[PDB]
């Protein structure tokens, strides 16, 4: 029906329908009569998937015989989402698909939301991981991802009484037509053990051994006909394993336990044994891996076959696993194996919240990994040996830099790991590597400045742009073509249509539309009831104190206040949607849910307000929920404390999608802001500078409180019980925070916060100007393609050369 | 090659290559250069596997159409073994595969090799219900099978130092082509809580939850198109299920535990939770499954639409669970319950030894099953009302025939349920019927003379002569035809080739290609050196005491010291064969296995023996090596004390594939032997009267050892360590036992068994007189078809009419 969808042929469509009665027939065994909406979901997924199969094949092949340099991405996360749509949109058969199955009678859409998301990812770097593969396999680079195939991935939150309660994410329970289990490929991991010191070297021995199974996901490239692979590790028990009979048998869910749960923390470090098993599990059977497929082409030229990147330092453990390897199996000298490791290795930095970083006790290491703890040992030596030559006497450097922490316990800063085991380490956003410069690896960068890089963050425009907003993708195809779902940049000749009265009207039209689609799939899911012809204000992420929910709750009950001060006074209409999920044991951030829940049992039930202000929790926010509420949204919240946001990746999907952003200059806000004009951005609140300021001084959060009637009022509000009748303390925690231990210096920005979102509301008021504004910024978003990103990756660290070039189909 | 293996056309073999190279791209995802002969089997499976599709559909459909009265085979244990040459052989696919993978420069044969077996059985009970499942498909009955998909079947053996070690059968690592996952016909089964009494009856609350996942694996019948259905449950956590977060994400694992191993112990009781949680989840979940089929058509026509046969006590909750049903969620009144209950089930018992009884302690069923036991006191009640008024002032019968034991701990006597709740109660073999009826169950029998039916036990012709001993098959079809594979009464024709010289020759040359084939076999996978000429003398079976395996080592040292008393005398040469798994914790079944390789460790390296005499323990007996070892033998071993084998299935095996047997007047020997003529059977030992006449007068062990010389030296022998040189005491519990504790009486048998082993080596002497003794045997073993068998049940206990009318192709 729209071109960007592709062709559907006639040849095509009878071919998918046939493939879809077989698959339907011999691959799920149901007739016609008896299928249910799942069996038919599941029929398309296999048919689809027939499409991938030639050219995963043909690609792997091709990599083996030209042999190019490999990129292994290593992350404990990968938010996936749905496979389905996005296979049809990169292999151009959504048209045909969708035409395939409404001659059969179906709805594809319909099919397309039996799909599970993939919710193996807590949220930004989880996706960015996602993002990266699609860009790698769409600029043809030889990419694979390797991570955890997890039983369950980030929990499903349900909302009972404003609380959040989370819920197993039994993913697996139907199957996943899109994995292929490779047990031959079945490869050991140990654990546990001692270190023996024999006359030809250390050996590590009497370890425990867990089996990882690698499971092949195939990751297909933008029409270039390349599928690349993402390889996530099972564990399973070897079959000798505690082998009275029962309990040995029964025993083996202990091993299996490793792959069963991903860690529901978002930049929060718990020092779990269980995860430290997760984290050299992937890095122990990656690594053998990668040094088999380099062994079927000397350690030499191993930096020209191999680049590992590692997403965060979640996979650090992949830095004295390769010098063990190359050291004690390989039997190289400690000095050239040090070489071939600093060569390969490249450590990307998310985060500055210190609460973040990992700092692993030293006596987990020695019980688990007895031999990887004195190769981190023989590492932080030779380190500070470098550090001291470079810098005489200077002893509070050496502590400072020490890979070791001293203190109660001793423990591994697996970041100071990184820097001193990788040839690069960047940051995610221009300012956040600035910081790094200046402030947390300050002392690295004066010793290596030359490793320090940034590569601002994106997303792919495939799933975000032509996969959630097909009528966005159009009207902008109808003008400037289809070339710029893989060069975004493209986008700039949308400046020369701002003064276009159709293009303007097509622009607010595909919002409204969007916008409508979403206030109904409310009405359908969880029976709401929103006005569509109202600013929908949404912040959408997880649930931190750094991102400043909080402040956005400050701004909703002074809207609130206002209307009752005022009732017959007119106010632009809100929706405001509030979304996340919170850690399970995060006690503020699962009081922050219930604070905006417990304002919205206020708000949408006062008959003065009226559907002029309406405050929705959006419930289980995830990929497929963002690729649903981003196109719909008219303002996105971007109001993380300068310095705490790395970079976001949420900020660029609602640029690409028709938002405009009321945010601080943190993160990519700056870059985006500088992309768009700062007069195309709604940008308040202190900079760096100034937080840094108040932390000089001390913030006294009293001082805004005495100086701000408004928001003394809110301050009462909230203590007296206004939002919690029956329990008037309930809110005592979070009054207690923004008073006393605000980290995040809420009131500071509380002012011009408020302010700018007056000056929303008046260019709301005026939809030309609006959507003219919005233009300016779609226009400019061309940045924040992970295209760009991967390619800057590619030729400034990986040291491989991109290609659009298509394989042959 | 060989015409009982069916027709290679032109069109079926083209099309059966190019469905084989569509799944291993499509499927496996592999080219043919890196294809490993494991891919080549997954692509040959599931190429016959799209074979069964369009039957299993129309069959389903068929039974939905015609509505006939549906029989539900319960059982603990599904002994299936492999299912890729049985397929075949049933859809007539044989030929045509052979010369397809032929054709592909593939042998079938070797990717035969690469099936695991479905172990989910420890040997005669769990085979009897795989055989009876073919022979109910075979007879076009609406039968299924209903049991656990046990993640761990029966344990690999392996020997180490002549010692058993379990390993876990981990079959399903590679996948299962043969099952298809349900999930959308998961069912909640119900555990602990209590029971509330309210006005409108009582109410079983506060209960947890585990989910029953049904797979469906289909049973082809032989070449009349009909695909019967085996239905196996997995436990699955709920979502909500303990939902600090990440232990509850791992405690989901208890509950799943109950589907995760085979209790490995053949006739012996352990009163263990996770067993009787087994038992309770096939029941609960295979009723709501019965009943909602019969939903889809008044409890009236329950019977007359219903048959649910009990594999022995294993689903004996079946009986209150099905009155539960009726009584407290349909509202029925209990007498109308009970006599929908009675009419519906039948009970087959399975052993008389005292050990095997299922006597559950009431704490158990108190805390696990709180309303069931409950019912379970109702029908004790009602039961011995009746009792009391048939027998008045029959205190003892009172507490003779209780449900309810008294004792240190009440316990449940299963076996007593399941006569009361029954309709029919049989026992497997006509001696063990009898056996019934005058000792363990006299009084249920004095009470309900009418539920006491004999069905003597039978082996599928499919498995166990055409898929195993093709070549016997075929010369028995040059003769005959083929027909006699679903009539295998037919094979009486044979009786009139028993003085034809080229018949005699034929049987004669297939035992040699059996023999050369197994004696390779040995060789390859366990590089031990037989003599193909020898009297394959071979005793395989679970390792127990009742089965006298000692009495067979007995034998072999008796050998063994008579060839060393006279070195230079002829002796007919034989190889001596013992193979089966010991339950793991039974102690002495462990020590029988040790004496056995440490018999052969003195017997196969003594120069004056040379190849006169070899003991090979057979490891990891199992349904694959019983197709193997069993066409290969000479002597059939079935040398239980008389009244302990209720039946055995073995010792049928054996007479069908040209097998003489040396067996006690115990189970189905008799009527082996009443079949073929007691001239045509190597019958020695005490008959049940002579044992019931030794246990009157007390068994004296002493009295054997101080008459019989010969005995009084292996005795000996074993004592000081002749066998264990480096440990003398390793056999004195052995020697104890046969001394003091032999509840099996061997020393009673010893002499009558010396002496018919002499008659059997003076036989095979006259190579042409055996083949003549041999073709008697296979020419009377048609009454041990499970064809027989299963018509039997149909006619005389489910009240269905078998056929062999063909469905449509
Ligand atoms: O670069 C991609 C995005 O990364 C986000 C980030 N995620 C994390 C993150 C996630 C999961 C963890 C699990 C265990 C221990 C630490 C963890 C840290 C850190 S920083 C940052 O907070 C975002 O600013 C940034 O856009
Ligand atoms: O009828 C089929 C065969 O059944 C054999 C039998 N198996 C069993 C058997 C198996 C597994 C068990 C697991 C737990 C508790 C009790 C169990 C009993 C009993 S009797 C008998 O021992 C054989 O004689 C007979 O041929
Ligand atoms: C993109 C994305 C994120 C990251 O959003 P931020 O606003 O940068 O925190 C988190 N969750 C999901 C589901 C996403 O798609
Ligand atoms: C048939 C069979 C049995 C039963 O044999 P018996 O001699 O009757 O005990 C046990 N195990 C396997 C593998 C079988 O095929």
């Amino acid at each position: 029906q729209i071109s960007v969808r592709g062709l559907a042929g006639v040849e095509n469509v009878t071919e998918l329908k046939k493939n879809f009665n077989r698959h339907l027939h011999f691959t799920l065994v149901k007739d016609r009569n008896v299928a249910t909406p799942r069996d038919y979901y599941f029929a398309l997924a296999h048919t689809v998937r027939d499409h991938l199969v030639g050219r995963w094949i043909r690609t792997q092949q091709h990599y083996y015989e030209k042999d190019p340099k490999r990129i292994y991405y290593l992350s404990l996360e990968f938010y996936m989402g749905r496979t389905l749509q996005n296979t049809m949109v990169n292999l151009a058969l959504e048209n045909a698909c969708d035409e395939a199955t409404y001659q059969l009678g179906l709805d594809m859409e319909e099919l397309e939301e039996i799909e599970e998301d993939a919710g193996l990812g807590n949220g930004g770097l989880g996706r960015l991981a996602a993002c990266f593969l699609d860009s790698m396999a769409t600029l043809g680079l030889a990419a694979y991802g390797y991570g955890i195939r997890y039983e369950f991935g980030i929990f499903n939150q349900k909302i009972c009484g404003g609380w959040q309660m989370e819920e197993a994410d039994d993913w697996l329970r139907y199957g996943n037509p899109w994995e292929k289990a490779r047990p031959e490929f079945t490869l050991p991991v140990h654990f546990y053990g001692r270190v023996e010191h024999t006359s030809q070297g250390a050996k590590w021995v009497d370890t425990q051994v867990v089996l990882a199974m690698p499971y092949d996901t195939p990751v297909p490239g933008y029409r270039n006909n390349v599928v690349n692979t993402m390889r996530l590790w099972s564990a399973k028990a070897p079959n000798d394993f505690n082998l009275g009979y029962i309990q040995a048998v029964l025993d083996r869910n202990l091993a299996e336990n490793i792959s069963r749960v991903l860690y529901p923390n978002d930049n929060f470090f718990e020092g779990k044994e269980l995860r430290l098993k997760q984290e050299y599990f992937v890095v122990a059977a990656t690594l053998q891996d990668i040094i088999r497929r380099f062994k079927s082409s000397n350690f030499d030229a191993f930096p020209d076959k191999v680049a590992i990147q590692l997403n965060d330092t979640h996979p650090s453990l992949a830095i004295p696993e390769l010098m063990r390897v190359l050291v004690d199996l390989e039997r190289l000298d400690w000095d050239k194996a040090w070489e071939v490791t600093v060569k390969t290795c490249a450590y990307t930095n998310h985060t500055v919240l210190p609460e973040a970083l990992e700092r692993w006790p030293v006596h987990l290491l020695e019980t688990l990994l007895p031999r990887h703890l004195q190769i981190i040992y023989e590492i932080n030596q030779r380190f500070l040996n470098r550090v001291a030559a470079a810098f005489p006497g200077d002893v509070d450097r050496l502590r400072r830099m020490s890979l070791v922490e001293e203190g109660a316990v001793k423990r591994i800063n697996m970041a100071h790991l990184c820097i001193a085991g990788s040839h690069a380490v960047n940051g995610v956003a221009r300012i956040h590597s600035e910081i790094l410069k200046k402030t947390i690896f300050k002392d690295f960068y004066e010793l290596e400045p030359h490793k320090f890089q940034n590569k601002t963050n994106g997303i792919t425009p495939r799933r975000w742009l032509v996969l959630c907003n097909p009528g966005l993708a159009e009207i902008i195809a109808e003008r400037i073509g289809e070339e710029y779902i893989s060069d975004l940049d493209q986008l700039r000749k949308l400046l020369s249509y701002v003064d276009d009265e159709a293009f303007i009207r097509d622009v607010a039209k595909v919002k409204q539309e969007n916008k409508l689609k979403f206030a109904a799939y409310l009405e359908r899911e969880y029976k709401v009831h929103i006005n569509p012809n109202s600013l929908f204000d949404v912040q959408v992420k997880r649930i931190h104190e750094y991102k400043r929910q909080l402040l956005n709750c400050l701004h909703v009950i002074t809207l609130y206040n206002r209307i009752k001060k005022e009732p017959n006074k007119f106010v632009v209409p809100r929706t405001v949607m509030i979304g996340g999920k919170a850690a399970p044991g995060y006690h503020m951030a699962k009081m922050i849910i219930k604070l905006i829940t417990a304002i919205g049992d206020v708000v949408n039930h006062d008959p003065v307000v009226g559907d002029r202000l309406r405050v929705i929790f959006l419930e289980n926010y995830r990929v497929s929920l963002a690729e649903k509420v981003i196109p719909a949204a008219d303002l996105s919240e971007q109001i993380s404390t300068a310095g705490t946001e790395a970079s976001g990746t949420g900020n660029m999907k609602f640029m690409l999608n028709g938002a405009l952003t009321i945010g601080t200059m943190d993160g990519a806000n700056v870059e985006m802001a500088e992309e768009a004009g700062e007069e195309n951005f709604f940008i308040f609140g202190m900079r760096v500078e100034d937080v840094d300021r108040l932390d000089q001084r001390g913030y006294n959060a009293q001082e805004y409180y005495d100086r701000i009637p408004e928001l003394r009022q809110i301050i009462e509000q909230l203590s007296s019980g206004f939002f919690s009748p029956k329990q008037p303390d309930l809110f005592k925690d979070i009054v207690n925070m923004l008073m006393h231990h605000d980290r995040f210096k809420v009131f500071a920005d509380y002012e011009e916060y408020v302010k700018c979102q007056e000056r929303v509301s008046a260019l709301y008021k005026n939809p030309r100007e609006w959507t003219r504004m919005v233009i300016r910024n779609i226009a400019t978003s061309g940045k924040f393609s992970s295209d760009r990103t991967i390619a800057q990756y590619a030729r400034e660290i990986w040291g491989v050369e991109p290609s659009r070039q298509r394989l042959p189909a």
